[PDB]
C-alpha cells in the first residue's frame, strides 16, 4: 500500500504562533496560565496544554485577579477585548493576524454606520469574535452561510454594503455565495477575493491534488476545527472515502483493507507528530514508505511578542 | 538634546528575507552570484554583498551561462524572468510575497484583456516588474501617479477596470489618487484600500508620531530607497526639517545645532547597525540616551526557499 502526504499540511503560522504563546507563557510565568476556549482546535494540543498546567476557561469572569489570560488564535469580540482590559489581568492576544485583519475592516464599517456582510457558519468563534467587532445601530452586521441566506436577505441601504468572510472556508463554496451576493447587490465592496487564508487555500488545494491520486482520504484533526473539517468534505466530494481522525488510535483496518494508495493531510491545528504516527499506523497496516507530494512552499512566520520569547 | 527613534524603523520581512537569500547562495555556491538590481535599495548593504562577491547587473544579458541569479526584492517583469528561464541559469526569486501578490492579480487582469491601472511612481523597478506581469493587447495597462493623471486618463472599457498600487507609497497620497480613481471610474474594483505593505504603513505612521515631538528628523535610507524618501518627505510636510542619510558622516552640525529634540528613524532596507551610528554621532553633538517611542509591535517574517537554507 502507497503512502502519500498532502503538502502543504499541518500546522499554519497562526497556530504556531498561538501554541507557543501558551507554551512559553507557562515556561516563563509558571502554571496555571488562563486561555479562554481551546487555544487551536485540536484536541491533542489542548490535552497536552492542560497536562502542563494550562486552564480553559469559558468566561473572563471565570479567572483571577493578577492572573495572565490567553485569548484563543480565532479571536474574540470587542466586548471581550474591553471587559478583559477593564480587569486586573496581564493579557496575551494569540488572535491571528489574519483573523484580526478581517476584524478592524469590520469595525471601521461600524465606524461609518454602513452595514456589513460576513460569510460564515454560525456558532464558531471565528464568526462570535469577527460580528462581535460591529456596534453600530445606525447600521448592521448580517451572516450568511449560503445562496440561499443571501437569496433571503434583506438590507437597510444596499447602496452601502461591504462583506467579509470567516478564514477557513470551502474556497469554492465560498465563491458560490460571492457570486450571489454581487448579483443581489451590485454595488457590494470586498476584498479581492475573499478573506480565506494562503493556509486554508493551500490545504484546500494540496488535497485536491492528494484525492486525485489516492481512495481513501485521511485528514488529522479535531471534530471542532473548521478548515480541517473542510479538507475532509473536499475529499469526499471528489468521490473518495475520506474520514476525519484525531490520531493514529482512530484508523480502522476496515478503512484500508485492500486499498492500493492511501493518502494522508492534516488540518491547520494538528500537529506534525500526528502525522507521523499515522504514518507509522499504516504501515504495520501494510504501508510502506510515505511519499510527500510535491507543493507550493509556505514561508510565513507570526513571530510571539517580545515578552513572550524563549 | 533630547533623541528619539521611531518605531517600528528599520529592516522589514521582504528585506530581511531577500538579504538572507543572497548571503545564503554566497556561503552554499560561492563567488560570484548574479543579483539582477540592488537587492535592496541600501548602498552599505550592497558594497558589502560586492564583498562577499555578489555582482550585480539589470539586464540578464549581463550574466553568463551556468550562472547562479537572483531576482531583486523589488521584482521582475515576466520579460525578464522568461529571458532568465530561456537561459542556463540557475534562479533564485527573492522578490518579496507582499509584491509577489500584486503581480499575480496584474496577471489575472492580463489574462482576462482587461484594463488595470497602477498607482506608482514611474522608473521604479518595481513599478517597471508590475507593469511588465501585463501583456494583453486586447486590455491594457496603465500608471498613475496622481490624481491629476487620473484626470486626463482615458481607457477602453471603464465597466471592467481594476487598480493596483505600488507597495511603498505616500498612504495619503495614494488615497488622493484613489478618490480620484473612483469618481472618474466608479465601476473601479481593487483590494479594500491599496497594495502599500504593512511595514510602509507603519514606518510612516511612527515618522508622523516622531515628528510631532522632534523639530528635526533624520531617515536613514539611500536616495533610491522609496519607501524611504517617503519618511522624510511625511515630515517635511509637517514643518520639520527631514534629511535622508546614508550614514551618520552625512550628518552636518548646523542640521542639530540649538535643537532640543532630534528624531531618527529607518527606511524598511537600512541595518539597525547605521541608526547606532547614527545615535553615536548625534552623542557626541550633545545628544543624551537614545529614546526609543512607544510603536505597533510587527511580529511577520518571510523565510527563505528550503533550497538555500
Ligand atoms: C485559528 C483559526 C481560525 O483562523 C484556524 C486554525 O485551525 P483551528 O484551530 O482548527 O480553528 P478553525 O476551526 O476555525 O479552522
Ligand atoms: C523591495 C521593496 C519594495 O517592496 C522595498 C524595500 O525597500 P527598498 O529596498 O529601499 O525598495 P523601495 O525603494 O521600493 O522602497
Ligand atoms: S488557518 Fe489561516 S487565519 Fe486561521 S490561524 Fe492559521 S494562518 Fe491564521
Ligand atoms: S517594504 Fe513591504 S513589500 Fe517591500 S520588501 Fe518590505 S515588507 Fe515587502
Amino acid at each position: 500500500m502507497q503512502i502519500l502526504l498532502a503538502n502543504p499540511r499541518g500546522f499554519c503560522a497562526g497556530v504556531d504562533r498561538a501554541i507557543s504563546i501558551v507554551e512559553n507563557a507557562l515556561a516563563i510565568y509558571g502554571a496555571p496560565i488562563y486561555v479562554r476556549h481551546e487555544v487551536v482546535h485540536n484536541r491533542y494540543v489542548v490535552d497536552s496544554l492542560r497536562e502542563r498546567g494550562a486552564i480553559f476557561i469559558e468566561q473572563i469572569s471565570e479567572v483571577p485577579d493578577g492572573a495572565i489570560l490567553i485569548f484563543s488564535a480565532h479571536g474574540v469580540s470587542q466586548a471581550v477585548r474591553n471587559e478583559a482590559k477593564s480587569r486586573d489581568l496581564t493579557v496575551f492576544d494569540a488572535t491571528c493576524p489574519l483573523v484580526t485583519k478581517v476584524h478592524m475592516e469590520v469595525a471601521r464599517a461600524s465606524r461609518r454606520g454602513e452595514e456589513s456582510i460576513l460569510i460564515g457558519h454560525a456558532g464558531h468563534p471565528e464568526v462570535e469574535g469577527t460580528m462581535g467587532q460591529y456596534s453600530n445601530p445606525e447600521g448592521g452586521m448580517y451572516l450568511v452561510e449560503s445562496p440561499d441566506d443571501v437569496w433571503k436577505l434583506t438590507v437597510k441601504n444596499e447602496e452601502k454594503l461591504s462583506f467579509m468572510t470567516q478564514t477557513t472556508l470551502s474556497v469554492d463554496d465560498t465563491s458560490d455565495v460571492i457570486d450571489a451576493l454581487r448579483k443581489r447587490f451590485p454595488k457590494i465592496v470586498g476584498p479581492r477575493k475573499d478573506d480565506i487564508c494562503y493556509a486554508t487555500t493551500n490545504r484546500q488545494e494540496a488535497v485536491r491534488a492528494l484525492a486525485e491520486q489516492a481512495e481513501v482520504v485521511l485528514v488529522v484533526g479535531s471534530k471542532n476545527s473548521s478548515n480541517s473539517n473542510r479538507l475532509a468534505e473536499l475529499a469526499q466530494r471528489m468521490g473518495k472515502r475520506a474520514f476525519l481522525i484525531d490520531d493514529a488510535k482512530d484508523i480502522q483496518e476496515e478503512w484500508v483493507k485492500e486499498v492500493k494508495c492511501v493518502g494522508v493531510t492534516a488540518g491547520a491545528s494538528a500537529p506534525d507528530i500526528l502525522v507521523q504516527n499515522v504514518v507509522a499506523r499504516l504501515q504495520q497496516l501494510g504501508g510502506g514508505e510515505a511519499i510527500p507530494l510535491e507543493g507550493r512552499e509556505e514561508n510565513i512566520v507570526f513571530e510571539v511578542p517580545k515578552e513572550l520569547r524563549v
